[PDB]
């Protein structure tokens, strides 16, 4: 059966940007559910004994909801840092400037991009089939980990349960918080 | 210009059911933004003159999303009462034994489309054309008023900032909530 992954720093380290109720909540409860639901869907069927991967890959309405789920969130945990934030490095840092000129620019078009993203829903840094980054909205459970020729580099969870507990209905308050610990160390693995 | 309209009762009167701080960020900020939003995009367009109603009828996108969920909203707050809660009675409690054959079974079969009604969504109670009642879900904005000749009767709102305040992940436990505080003369009189 599959397992609910360790968070990858105390549940404190994101303090003051996410807090320690927020991710015992986040990752504790939301995360885990889907864990235990897909779990409870699988036995049985021909995705038994398929990765979480080739299920989201392969499947359909619940079993999709909850193991899309399970990747999203596995994926947000590793898109934040006690040690990231502020200015893009390496690899990621260069292919942002060729795609918005700067790094303010592309802040700017991704909190437009998050702030309108109705419902619930994850706005995802991507790499394109080209080589060139570009920013895509996903509602729901959905996720680019599914186009063709499309590759995740970070992810924002926006369903509310991500933020309300510590920014109620304001997501520019917890897109800041977001920029304070973004992983620029995971964006270069998954871009490289 | 549209308005947000008063709420009701006053912003304590649906405790310990659903809390003054839930009201005071549900009613006066996100419902609100609702209404600043929609009346931000109607200018120079033909919902120029429209009543809400026939904006959210013949709308899409953005202009859409805004004014149904102004709607929704309304109808929400109308389907609670300090004074609801318990039995249905007159017609709509009738029409659901017509239905259901009794009123559990129909608070069960609401409670189950309720609690499995994925991402931000409303599950409705609603009078359907050939006079029976039936229960739908709608995602994000969308609302059976657009159904031709389905009426709505009693919404429950699913979008996580409805119920994280006071319940966090637990939608069984603001259903019980809910329940608590069914408006059944707003349901007889939208029956009527
Ligand atoms: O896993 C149960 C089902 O989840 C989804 O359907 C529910 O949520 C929808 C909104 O996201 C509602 O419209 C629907 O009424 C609910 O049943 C999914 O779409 C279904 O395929 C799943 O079986
Ligand atoms: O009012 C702004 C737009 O809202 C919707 O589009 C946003 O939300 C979608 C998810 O619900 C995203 O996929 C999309 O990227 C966002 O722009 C609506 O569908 C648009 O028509 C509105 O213009
Ligand atoms: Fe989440
Ligand atoms: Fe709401």
């Amino acid at each position: 059966a599959f397992e609910l992954p360790s968070l990858p720093y105390a549940i404190d380290a994101l303090e003051p940007h996410i807090s320690k109720e927020t991710l015992e909540f986040h990752h504790g409860k939301h995360h885990n559910t889907y864990v235990v639901k897909l779990n409870g869907l699988i036995p049985g069927t021909k995705f038994e004994n398929k990765s979480l991967e080739e299920i989201v890959c392969s499947s359909d309405g619940g079993v999709f909801n909850n193991a899309a789920q399970i990747w999203n969130h596995t994926f947000y945990w590793n898109s934040l840092s006690p040690n990231g934030g502020g200015a893009p490095t390496g690899a990621v840092a260069d292919a942002i400037n060729a795609k918005w000129g700067s790094f303010d620019a592309f802040k700017e078009a991704l909190n437009d991009k998050a702030v309108n993203n109705f419902g619930s829903s994850w706005t995802w840094l991507v790499k394109l089939a080209d080589g060139s980054l570009d920013i895509v909205n996903t509602s729901n459970a959905a996720t680019p980990l599914t186009d063709d020729g499309v590759t995740p580099i970070l992810t924002v969870d926006l369903w509310e349960h991500a933020y309300y507990i510590d920014y109620r209905n304001v997501r520019p308050d917890y897109l800041k918080g977001f920029w304070s610990l973004v992983n620029w160390e995971f964006a270069n693995a998954n871009f490289a």
